[PDB]
DNA sequence: TACCTTAATAACGCCAATAACACAATGTTTATACAGCTAAAT
């Protein structure tokens, strides 16, 4: 009904799924996704 | 590579009850004696 390309709607869902999969199976020991995101933000701040 | 929200999970606090400590107190146990009894003595 809205006039827009479907690629962006598909892209957001694909990106969310990939990030979630990486966090869930990223390490042999399961680590919380919220804990992982804060660690990623801290690492980016340290790099800057 | 955001947030959070709320909710929920899980920790935690608090509170009963309580078994166990604890002492008490006696009545027992124990030891005691000292004692009239007894063995030996004489």
């Amino acid at each position: 009904r809205k006039g827009f390309k479907f690629s962006t709607y598909a892209t957001w869902w694909i990106r969310q799924a990939i990030t979630r999969s990486i966090a869930d199976q990223a390490r042999t020991i399961r680590v919380p996704v919220h804990m992982i995101e804060t660690i990623n933000k801290v690492n980016r701040i340290k790099r800057q």
